[PDB]
């Protein structure tokens, strides 16, 4: 009596073409950093970062993404 | 009596063509940073970032995205 | 009575073509960092980072991603 | 009696600065070449070139030129 | 009586700076070449070139030139 036929068909394409990719320059924190501290009181947790941190250069030739989710729930 | 026929057909395409990609310059925090502190009281948690942080250069040749979601719920 | 036929068909493609990929320059923390501290009191945990930390250059020729999830739940 | 004092002083400079140089594409003779010849008479020297010849891509980072000529003639 | 003092002084400079140089593509003679010949008479010297010949890609990092000529003639 209860017939379920789940037939998803996918013939798709995610495509990229690039003749040339390059000459990328990333220069963070060229300038001068000066931190002068006198008579500081801390009564709890301290987190400090000084300088050039967590800087990213990401250059994928493709960088193509496909996300697909299939869910069948029967109750 | 209860017949369900789930037939999604997909023949689609997400496409990019680029003849050339380049000569990208990213220069964050060229200037001078000076932090002078005198007589500071902190009675709770402190988080400090000084300089050039979390700067991103992202250059994908494609960068093409396809998101697809299929959900069948029977109750 | 309860017949479930789960037939997902996938003939898809995630593709990239790059003629050339290169000449990438990443120079974080070129500048001068000076940290001068006098008479500091800390009554709890301290975390300190000074200089050039956690800097990333990521250059994949492809960098193509496919995520697929299939879930069948019967109850 | 005849005194000649030839003192040319040169402190000059020819200078170039280029942040990035690239992504140059040179595609000569992409099309189709068809040469059909019937019943030709030549009674003297023949020179023939067919296709893609003498094509130049010249990409100097500098390409700076200085020409200097000094001539002293006494008679 | 006849005194000649030839003192050329040269402190000059020809200089180039290039941050990056690249991603150069040279594709001559991609197309199709077809040469069909029937009943040709040649009564003198023949020179023939067919296809992709004498194609140049020249990419110097510097490519800086200085030409200097000094001539003293006495008669």
């Amino acid at each position: 009596s209860v017939q379920i036929v789940y037939k998803p068909v996918d013939l798709s394409k995610v495509t990229s073409k690039c003749g040339s990719l390059g000459n990328i320059h990333h220069k963070p924190g060229g300038g001068q950093v000066e931190v002068k501290s006198e008579k500081l009181d801390f009564k709890d947790r301290v987190q400090s970062k000084i300088g050039s941190l967590d800087n990213i250069t990401h250059v994928p030739g493709g960088g193509n993404k496909k996300i697909e989710t299939h869910k069948l729930t029967f109750r």
